[PDB]
């Protein structure tokens, strides 16, 4: 148990904590956690876990994580047991985020013209449901239904702009008047995701309910749209474009 | 200024319509409505777009347009269009008058209202993939586009400003078979198969059938102080669903969006 957290929590990242109700502040990312960005600075403000550990596998767990920022740019036997534990401690389990802000700045792409590109969302809930989408502790073999909640959804990518303690405020600040593309916009999701891996069922089913999106455009971003859609292909192929960098 | 507008018809129709004949054409003299029926698409149709893409099949069932001559300054025209099917491929390796034309072409489409109803549009793909053949495609029960004030009500407007529009769109579905069974370019008057999209099981749908509304507020004086596009989406429960062959086809998918934005840059001399 706390020695699954310890190790797993070290490197993304201990003799406080015990694991009896956990409390956390502060904890600033590992450079190497993970996409290509290089993460150049990375800070969670604060967190906590309520572990039921007495009444464990009856009911739920709940995590709350408060304050998450990450900046980010381009570069150049008991074991099974264990497993068990872990699978059926995170089917059932509650995760609450607020005050997330990704920004994401590129100065090598689009020489000449360095944007940031950013995404806000200042909570965020994802709890287990039953197949009829009532939350509850249900434990099952052939789907998992979980829902989530969204407020507050706001993405921004600004052309042409540019301590600890200083830094905090910068990612906090944003949740207005910055060139936001994704005006904020807070809705609910049902996803049902398929664990007997037949070939009659989806792998994922997501019914998602939105209230009024507005996206807005400007000239700046229309003319780097192509720009940006190159951009998003090498985040998720990146792999593909290895072997072009030269070899000389 | 029948006349010009039957001519400019004539172009416009010649450049996307197959086989084109002003004959086509079916008028009423007793209102100055047109009408055309049957109308076949040329392979060229859809290149604006600067998609690698060949249109194998094209169909517009029923077309009519009402214009109104007498009150076209201050009333819209509008066109309705019923039955359109798309079957896509990709493709392997007097001063006055001008002036005029064009701002009367502008006051028409700056307050067209359009209604498509029963579209279907089909890409074929067996090149890419090969071995693995796929199917891409988008179902709207009706798509209808009409202009409006600010508070989006619709009347005629001119503004030299903005330009707001809002269009609806119901029943949009967007089906992504792997390892499909191709019409092809079998030519065997695929009306039957689209005859059945009108109308399930028959596809997968990673978009299920949802309704929603559009208000698009355009800007056209250029200005950097406004968004050169707004636009704001009030939709339906959206229900999408991923296949386990669909989702090992997703990275190659990506590809494709990718290269096929990107083809523009990549012409071919010769």
């Amino acid at each position: 148990v706390a020695g699954l957290l310890n190790r797993f929590l070290g490197m993304y990242v201990p003799k406080q904590l015990k694991w009896e109700k956990v409390r956390l502040d502060n904890l600033e990312l590992q450079r190497e956690a993970l996409l290509p960005i290089n993460v150049i600075k990375g800070h969670l403000g604060h967190l906590v876990l309520h572990i039921p550990w007495k009444t464990l596998a009856s009911e739920q767990v709940k995590i709350n994580i408060e304050d998450v920022f990450l900046l980010a740019s381009p570069k150049e036997r008991t074991q099974t047991f264990a497993q068990a534990l872990v699978t059926k401690i995170v089917d059932n389990l509650q995760i609450t985020i607020r005050n997330i802000h990704i920004r994401y700045e590129d100065a090598i792409s689009a020489p000449g013209h360095p944007f940031a590109l950013g995404i806000t969302l200042e909570e965020f809930s994802a709890v287990s449901t039953d197949s009829d989408w009532t939350p509850a502790f249900i434990t099952s073999i052939q789907s998992a239904h979980k829902l989530a909640t969204l407020e507050s959804l706001a993405i921004y990518w600004d052309t042409d702009a540019k301590e600890h303690d200083e830094m905090l405020k910068f990612f906090r600040e944003m949740i207005s008047e910055h060139q936001f593309i994704l005006k904020p916009v807070s809705g609910q999701a049902k996803i049902e995701i398929d664990k007997t891996g037949s070939h009659t069922v989806p792998r994922y089913k997501a019914n998602l309910l939105f209230d009024e999106i507005g996206v807005v455009l400007d000239d700046q971003q229309y003319r780097d749209a192509l720009m940006m859609v190159d951009l998003f292909h090498y985040f998720i192929r990146h792999q593909e474009y290895k072997k072009f960098q030269p070899k000389g």
